[PDB]
């Protein structure tokens, strides 16, 4: 009757709170989506439990094992109830998960360090001076694997023979490499990321260009799960309130600290 | 076995060709969501026909009467298999009607004839010198009237008591009122019209400010129609291949006049 509900280390969504190591429960963590949890929780009328991934991963299917593993796999073998994090609506997951209307919209973009000579993703395709990368394991590595447009058909190309791996463990890590690396690397992730780093000190990042595509997060439920319509309906009436906008405020630009 | 797909007349998503009068079916027609139709179509492996929805409206619920009309309307009761048009996804709707994950994102906006002096809601809101409206009978309209922010718990109070009347009967009333009223009434529409508007001749409208609003449109077929599931997979699959973007450049961008 206690729901779980898995979810991600992934700041500013989940988050360890400043004295974490003396609470328990719920109350060890803060974010964008404990209180997300908290506002749908409170429209459907349950009690939950917070459990983060043990792998830290969002999704993905073995092609030779066939086996789901992230948060994805989490619903898929019935571990968990709901899932509550950045997780990028797609093709191959509606067809074993079910997903609601998303509660934020986004888009594949482009991170620098300041002064870097790059403009758009034609900028970085056409050179091999500045190394690029994506996270690994996620919707933006298949982006790039999947594509038949020209321009991103060349720049797979590249970061597939890259030497070293281009390709990060975690979104922390892309950003450290960018600024470790004097402007010598470019880090592709997706938007509401890219703008949250921006507003963070040293203030060195900034997202340059448009977004290389549209798309949104969704809260996720095992297909027939009985939840599945009353969560649905809960996102559409937090967006309908504003607390939706009031919520990212929040967690980005009421504390930015550039 | 020949589906009826519901739709409405609303540049540039269904319009009639240029000799239109010389042909049938749906040969007459031509836009952004007939287009759409077509390659859903053809992903779905089916036979439809595009109907013009009667009484041109979106669809809302009489309060006393309690039927619905519009698009939404020729669902619940029916007589469309299914929809594809700029139907703008809601909680009211959800309740009575399925909609695949959306194919654009949007939001409410603001558009001036050029030399205007407004930025902002809250430069609209704090005079009367200008006036203002919104689309009759649709979301938009909707959004003011359930407002609990203060800004447009203010607006909402002046359109109300509005002499003469300040909301429209169509979206090209409002634009129309826009060019002809120099500079004394500003509307309020949706933002995929307004940057559509804006690279059309006689190039002197223009959107000022940034979006009130998140949402999105969304295909819908009554619920629990057999015809959902291969809809939405279909939806999702045109958006991963570069399609829906390509659709958006050709009708909004490829053409623009200014
Ligand atoms: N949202 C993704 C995960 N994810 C996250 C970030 Cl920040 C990114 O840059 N790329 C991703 O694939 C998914 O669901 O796989
Ligand atoms: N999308 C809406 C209709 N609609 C359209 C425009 Cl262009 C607008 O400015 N306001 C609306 O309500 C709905 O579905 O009711
Ligand atoms: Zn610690
Ligand atoms: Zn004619």
């Amino acid at each position: 009757r206690t729901i779980v509900v898995t979810t991600i280390l992934e700041s500013p969504y989940v988050m360890y709170k400043k004295n974490h190591e003396q609470l328990e429960g719920n109350e060890r963590y803060e974010g964008y989506c404990v209180d997300l949890a908290y506002e749908i929780a409170k429209h459907v009328r349950i009690k939950y439990k917070l459990s983060i991934v043990g792998d830290g991963k969002y999704g993905a299917r073995d092609p030779e094992t066939k086996i789901w593993n992230g948060m994805v796999g989490e619903l898929v073998y019935g571990r968990a109830d709901i899932a509550v994090a950045p997780l990028t609506i797609t093709l191959v997951r509606e067809e074993v998960i079910d997903f609601s209307k998303p509660f934020m919209s986004l888009g594949i973009s482009i991170m620098i360090k300041k002064g870097t000579p790059i403009e758009s993703a034609e900028d970085l395709a056409k050179q091999t001076e500045i190394a690029y990368g994506t996270l690994d394991s996620g919707s933006t590595k298949e982006f790039f694997r999947r594509s038949k447009i020209a321009v991103y058909e060349k720049m797979w190309s590249y970061m597939k023979s890259a030497e070293p791996s281009v390709f990060t463990k975690t979104t922390a890590d892309g950003v450290a490499r960018v600024r470790k690396s004097k402007g010598k690397f470019a880090f592709l992730l997706e938007s509401t990321m890219n703008e949250y780093i921006e507003q963070r000190k040293p203030c060195d990042t900034m997202k340059v260009g448009g977004n290389l595509d549209s798309k949104g997060y969704g809260v996720a439920t095992p297909k027939g799960s009985a939840l599945g319509t009353p969560v649905n309906l809960a996102v559409l009436k937090l967006s309908e309130q504003g607390i939706l906008d009031k919520l990212k405020n929040k967690w980005w630009y009421d504390k930015g600290e550039c």
